[PDB]
């Protein structure tokens, strides 16, 4: 019969004897527990350890199994996704299909997980009323057997699947046996960028009802013009025997206090000719002065919905969190609580490098504390509907939610093809509608989204109409067939950019600033994903935030994504690497686009994260002459925890400081006004610094957290003193073979082949172990490289463009190279040329100028070939023998920071270990420049001008010929690259080159100077 | 959906067709008890789109019905804009759940009389004159059914047809019905004659409503 | 297995193997023909003399009748109703439902009708191409077999259900 009918291989059949959706529920058989959240009897969890079997395909599952536990079944913890346990291989595949596209037949060898368990059953719980069975989630579908009977069939891997085993279980010992099978119809509906994997992953649980129970309530607000009074309304469904002395009491709580209750018996109002719902009964409790729910302050009531008879006695109780909150788009405005929303908003897939997609209370709770540290107010829950405890957790923490169906089907030819198709309506339908009966209630939830990237099709179109008419209180959004078909409220384009336009045929990615005005076009756009942070991005971060504060109807968006999909993996040693799409021998795979994430996969920052941080602050300013205006973006706090910081510094040197606390109104503005500060005798930059701290502790923050900053050049005097007149004069050394300038104990070696400063040397001390020479490319970032392969090249990625040149293996050839004795001085005038293929690339000039100081002052003069793609960096480079504990800047910092990622980095003096100079991208590149810097120190050296650097144990060649960051080895030395200038990393997307032009290095001619000394 | 051969006839005959999906929940606690409950959404669904896919060829069709009398559900709702967007050339029209809900380009109502309100709460049957003009209404009101002609009926016919012609948005209504749903008995001489519910055994019945 | 799934007690089951709906098709092999509306060699109609027994529940059906022609059943026209024929009771009402209000569930006395047909299928059918059956309408649900072998289930009583039969026939008698 269930090997027969194949129920996997018919989108028609989803579910078998599956219980309704409905919002979360404990049956408590007490009041008070209910309404404080804690435990119940009612609802037992059998999570832990359970018996696992593993087959390559159904069909080669044992008939005994049903029966009788099986001897080489290990035993593993539940929940898990059964790859974790190294079963089977974690597939990561993006857009192409990880089974072939034969709808709706899977592959006949269909990974099949034989999961068992023994537990006990209380008598209490079969003498009466109903126990049921939730498994949370289970990928992709499975067959239920309790006791050796079968119980049903379940389908979508991202909602609670729910059955009853009322008449099933005995007392005393039982046996379920769930097989999962790795791909089922339900696999074409979930397509999701992400590892492909499958098994028991979400919570297994035992609930017990009365038979006289509440099966179903929703709650919603309503308020009048001012938000000064609201009415709660909440509908309660019963299942059971009718009976005239049942009754149901909706209480509202804030804290201990009851703030409202009623109670009626069931029997709604008259809906039709027919009558009304006799099972039904409406409770409205009107509220006064309600404390309003944001994330701002996500002020929350408690309801209590309690299923009793009328002499008093409780039959059952269920509860939920209320915020009080409206939703709606206005005028083309989503607003919340009247006010216009700007989304600080992030997508958040459910990944654990451990436990796969397991979720846990820990990490839920590490992800909200780092999101809203670094001023995110909103998450998507790209691209399924996610573990019940996350909307709890958001609704309390204060974070705006997308709830999104789980529903993708981005392999398709078209992407609509079956969302367009009326035959795969109902398996959507299911995706969409026990979605919205399973989360309605919570309050952080404030926009319905239809799923992701599944073209535009009447299907859609459907269950558009069916959100916005079961649930009038939240917008529905959905991306697909072009961001603004009628299926969608709201304009939510990804990677859509500021101003640029991609005009693709039928579904054109407008600028989000063209897009809002398109004729006849009204809706508020916030971009559901942009700024793709796959390594090092998030360039033009800015650009969107200076937009979004802008246009009104530019609402923000959802940075593409939070955390890194990387897996550990363990080597011959035992020790863990950061794995990646490919590294277990999956295939066809899409090697590190699993990696987007702002944190890595322990949630450690990437430096991007601090430019989010600091786009995304609450806090703007303006300073004008002595006067520091501040202007709060919060919409409804006043900043109670907030004080400001100020500092003056010269060139590092703190010269005065201090604090102001905030006071500041949502949207207002708050004078600051300096006090007189004192002059400086010395030559130099003033640079002012603000930092508003948060003095207090809150849930979220620990005291002194730092929540926004922003800096000014303010008075600079420029050096005009001649520096004294140095007694040593340096002496050139002419040989054949060599220039040599020598200064004491002091050497510079110029190879006068090479026309290169092939050694210095201090003493006996030799200073490099590669000559510095100029560099022209860089370590190419996931940016610069794209969808391009190996396998299929894309000659339009930066990369490519490069390649194809001869960047990287263009060799210098020397055109000059002359030496001269001056005054009180040596110089060095030298002239390369860069070719390939009889095309001069780039022309180096230089001059170097040694005095009797001991100071090298190297000028660079270079020349672009228009019409040569224009380069990634204009810089030199060398291997430094020194190996220095600490690297000790003026300039842009602390973090990595590049031109067009650069706005979050503040001018100082910084004083980190070497190691932090690096970042650790799982996929290795360019990485840990800093910009605008004045003075670089490292060991005896010291470097002065205007320029950008990295410094490193990795050359660029180490790292761009490396695949992992785990393969990554020390060289000797210290490589120190220090750029003129540096083209910028993009990041809108990762698919297409994304540097703008203004950070594209594209003037033709570029100078810069250096001083190079020892201190 | 009718036998396929009838919108071939009307389409070579000439007559205006509605094309009513097969859906009827009238039995029901309240009406919509089914129509509202998404577990049944599919069900309806494949009623509805199937009906389409067959007869969105015809010509004569010009109007297509969600069903009949099975209040106003959320699956109305997702099913009218459905069609709505698969096929833009005809109307959407239905009337359960009080004739003017969100699910019908057209006011349909069944039995509302011309001068007369009847304010049913809930799911009133204004009069069809009056209901044109109701606060916001704008839209075409076409009885779907009215004339009740059982047995000696129509009385009052003419008065719809005055109202018809006198007002632009009044655009007429189907007659309830073609047929008398009588089916041939015989008695002990052989002799055939109508009958109706209850003449067969069946029960309950609710005798000549059929006619 | 047919017995045991009780697939016109579940909405979540309204077909089973039944091809997509479409518009009214006839596969004519030559243009004029189409342009003309003619009748087409590769659309037969099926209609007129069936096999047919009753049961008052589907329960009460014999094995036996999917590979053999129950004896005691008689012989009848097809397009019919089989209350017209006289095998049980039309009923008459209007709202009230026929049966007791139970959703998904129906009465386990469900009088079943067991239709038959042996009928011949062309050679040159079967060597190329795609052999459908098409029931304009059937009332309210039903199982197909051809030849013994289980093809589909349908529901909707005035929608065509499809089916294809093009694995399931022989040459000669089906
Ligand atoms: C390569 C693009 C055509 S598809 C692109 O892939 C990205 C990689 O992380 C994300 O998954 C985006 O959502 C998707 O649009
Ligand atoms: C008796 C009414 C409450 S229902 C009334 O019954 C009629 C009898 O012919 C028709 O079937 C109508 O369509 C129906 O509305
Ligand atoms: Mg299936
Ligand atoms: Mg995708
Ligand atoms: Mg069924
Ligand atoms: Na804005
Ligand atoms: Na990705
Ligand atoms: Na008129
Ligand atoms: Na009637």
């Amino acid at each position: 019969v269930v090997l027969q009918r194949r129920d996997w291989e018919n989108p028609g059949v989803t579910q078998l004897n599956r219980l309704a959706a409905h919002p979360p529920f404990a049956s408590w058989r007490n009041s008070e527990e209910a309404r404080t959240d804690r435990p119940s009897q009612q609802l037992r969890s059998l999570n832990g350890e359970w018996r696992f079997a593993w087959f390559p395909a159904p069909e080669a599952v044992p008939e005994s199994w049903l029966e009788c536990d099986l001897p080489e079944a290990d035993t593993v913890v539940v929940p898990s996704n059964w790859q974790m346990h190294g079963y089977d291989a974690p597939i990561y595949t993006n857009v192409t299909y990880p089974i072939t596209v034969n709808p709706p037949f899977v592959p006949t060898e269909n990974p099949t997980g034989c999961y068992s368990l023994t537990f006990n059953v209380d008598e209490s719980w079969l003498q009466e009323g109903q126990t049921r069975i939730i498994f949370d989630g289970v990928n992709s579908a499975f067959h239920l057997w309790c006791n050796g009977r079968w119980v049903g069939y379940g389908q979508d891997s991202r909602l609670p699947s729910e059955f009853d085993l009322s008449a099933f279980l005995r007392a005393g010992e039982n046996r379920l046996a769930v097989m999962v099978l790795r791909w089922s119809d339900g696999s074409y509906l979930e397509d999701q960028d992400m590892w492909r994997m499958s098994g028991i992953f979400r919570d297994v649980s035992l609930l017990h009802k009365p038979t006289t129970q509440i099966s179903d309530f929703h709650v919603a607000t309503r308020f009048n013009d001012d938000f000064s009074r609201a009415v709660l309304e909440a509908e309660v469904q019963m299942c059971g025997e009718l009976r005239d002395y049942l009754r149901v009491t909706v209480s509202l709580w804030q804290g201990e206090t009851q703030v409202a209750s009623g109670t009626a018996p069931f029997g709604g109002e008259i809906i039709d000719e027919r009558g009304g719902y006799a099972d039904r009964v409406t409770l409205r409790l009107n509220v006064e002065n309600p404390k309003l729910w944001s994330a701002e302050i996500p002020n929350l009531y408690r309801a209590v919905v309690e299923l009793h008879t009328a002499d008093g006695t409780l039959i059952e109780a269920e509860a939920c969190d209320v915020g009080f909150r409206e939703v709606r788009i206005e005028n083309g405005l989503l607003l919340l609580n009247g006010k216009p929303l700007l989304i600080r908003g992030v997508n958040r897939h459910e990944h654990h490098p451990l436990h796969g997609q397991v979720m846990d209370e820990q990490t839920m709770v590490q992800d909200i504390l780092l999101m809203k540290q670094n001023n995110f107010n909103a998450v998507r829950c790209s691209h399924y509907p996610n573990h019940p405890l996350w909307y709890t957790l958001c609704d309390r923490y204060g974070l705006y939610v997308v709830d999104e169906a789980n529903i993708e089907t981005h392999g398709m030819v078209p992407m609509n093809r079956l969302t367009d198709d009326p035959r795969w309506l109902p398996a959507m339908s299911e995706r969409v509608t026990r979605m919205v009966q399973r989360d309605r209630n919570h309050p952080s939830v404030i926009i319905w989204s239809l799923g992701n990237e599944s073209g535009h099709g009447a299907n859609h179109d459907a269950l558009y109409r069916w959100i916005k008419s079961v649930d009038p209180s939240r917008p529905v959004q959905y991306e697909g067939g072009g961001a603004d078909t009628t299926a969608t409220d709201i304009i939510c384009p990804m990677y859509a950019r500021v101003d640029e336009d991609q005009p693709f045929p039928a579904v054109p990615k407008w600028s989000i600033k063209k897009w809002l005005s398109l004729p006849g076009e009204t809706r508020p756009l916030i971009l559901c994903e942009y700024a793709h942070a796959m390594g090092n991005s998030l360039g033009g971060f800015a650009k969107y935030w200076q937009a979004f504060r802008q246009y009104p109807r530019l609402q923000g968006g959802f940075v593409w994504d939070w955390v890194d999909q990387s897996l550990i993996k363990y080597d011959e040693n035992g020790n863990p690497w950061s794995a990646y799409g490919g590294d277990f021998g999956d295939t066809p795979n899409d090697r590190q686009f699993c990696m987007n994430g702002l944190v890595f996969a322990d949630r450690t920052p990437h430096p991007a994260l601090t430019e989010a941080k600091h786009q995304q602050q609450f806090f703007q300013f303006r300073l004008s002459g002595q006067t520091i205006e501040v202007t709060s973006e919060y919409l409804f706090r006043h900043s109670d925890n907030e004080l400001l910081h100020w500092m003056v510094a010269l060139d590092g040197k703190p010269l005065a400081s201090g604090e102001v606390p905030l006071d500041v109104a949502p949207q207002g503005k708050q004078l600051i006004e300096l006090p007189e500060l004192p002059q400086p005798e010395s030559a130099g930059q003033l640079w002012l610094t603000v930092r508003v701290v948060q003095p207090n502790a809150t849930a979220w923050s620990e005291a002194g957290h730092i929540s926004a900053w922003q800096q000014w050049r303010l008075a600079e005097n420029l050096s005009v003193t001649l520096p004294a007149a140095s007694h040593a004069i340096p002496h050139l050394t002419t040989s054949e073979m060599d220039f040599c300038i020598e200064l004491g104990n002091k050497r510079w070696q110029f190879n006068r082949q090479s026309g290169f400063l092939s050694q210095m040397w201090i003493g006996d001390k030799k200073q490099l172990l590669t000559p510095l020479r100029d560099q022209f490319t860089r370590a190419p970032l996931d940016n610069d490289i794209g969808v391009d392969e190996a396998t299929r090249i894309d000659p339009n990625a930066w990369v490519e463009r490069w390649k194809a040149a001869g960047h990287y293996q263009a060799e210098a050839a020397l055109l000059q190279c002359t030496a001269d004795t001056l005054a009180d001085a040596v110089l060095i005038t030298t002239a390369h040329a860069w070719q390939h293929q009889g095309k001069t690339l780039f022309i180096s000039r230089k001059t170097y100028r040694i005095d009797g100081s001991g100071q090298m002052a190297i000028t660079v003069d270079v020349e672009v070939a228009s019409d040569t793609p224009h380069p990634a960096r204009i810089g030199l480079n060398c291997q430094l023998a020194q190996v220095a504990e600490r690297v000790n800047w003026l300039g842009l910092g602390p973090q990595e920071n590049y031109p067009d990622r650069l706005t979050a980095a503040c001018f100082d003096r910084w004083d980190l270990p070497l190691s932090d100079m690096y970042t650790p991208y799982v996929f290795p590149s360019e990485n840990g420049l800093r910009c605008g810097t004045r003075e670089l120190n490292y060991g005896p050296h010291q470097w002065r001008g205007d320029f950008q650097f990295n410094i490193s144990r990795y050359s660029q060649q180490q790292l761009m010929e490396t695949s992992h960051r785990h393969l990554l080895h020390a060289e000797e030395g210290t490589w120190l690259n220090i750029d003129g200038f540096h083209m910028g990393i993009g990041g809108d997307d990762s698919w297409s080159p994304s540097v703008s032009a203004e950070f594209q290095l594209s003037a033709g001619r570029y100078h810069y100077q250096l001083v190079w000394c020892q201190k």
